[PDB]
C-alpha cells in the first residue's frame, strides 16, 4: 500500500497527515511537531 490512503474513521495511533507508523508515543507526539510547520509542497521548476 503506497498510494490511496483514505476511508471512514479515525486513527489516533498512526499519523494520517503523511502516514508513518511509530513504535513509542513519545516519538509519535513529537512527529506532529515537524508537521506544525508550514510544510509547503514546493515551488515550480526553475
Ligand atoms: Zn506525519
Amino acid at each position: 500500500g503506497s498510494s490511496g490512503s483514505s476511508g471512514t474513521g479515525e486513527k489516533p495511533y498512526k499519523c494520517m497527515e503523511c502516514g508513518k507508523a511509530f513504535g513509542d508515543n513519545s516519538s509519535c507526539t513529537q512527529h506532529q511537531r515537524l508537521h506544525t510547520g508550514q510544510r509547503p509542497s514546493g515551488p515550480s521548476s526553475g
